[PDB]
């Protein structure tokens, strides 16, 4: 009935509350460069350094068995997964940029 659902405001509404009553902790980047060669363990090898990936979700054709080009990262550090993004975001690895962002932006 109730409960408010609205995200179109580019920004501010998420955080609105002065103590922040959640989020901030742990946080998920998109990945886009896998081009049918890119695993699991590359992407974290490089990610790693920064500091710890919790669990790797790809995004690929089940039905063939092959990787589509992107995929979700689990960082359990915020500020370590945004640095992470903050860097990768534009490197190239298997001769192809790395597409990383932060998933949500203009969802509503």
């Amino acid at each position: 009935m109730g409960h408010h659902h609205h995200h179109h405001s580019h920004m501010a509404a998420a955080m609105a509350n002065n103590l922040q009553k959640g989020s901030a902790g742990p946080m998920r980047l998109y990945v886009g460069s896998l081009h049918f060669n890119i695993t699991e363990d590359m992407l974290r090898g490089i990610f790693e350094p920064f500091g710890r990936i919790e669990s790797i979700q790809l995004m690929m054709d089940s039905e063939t068995g092959r990787s589509k080009g992107y995929g979700f990262i689990t960082f359990s550090d915020s500020e370590c997964a945004k640095k992470a993004l903050e860097q990768l975001n534009g490197f190239e690895l298997a001769g192809r940029p790395m597409k990383v962002g932060h998933v949500t932006e203009r969802t509503d």
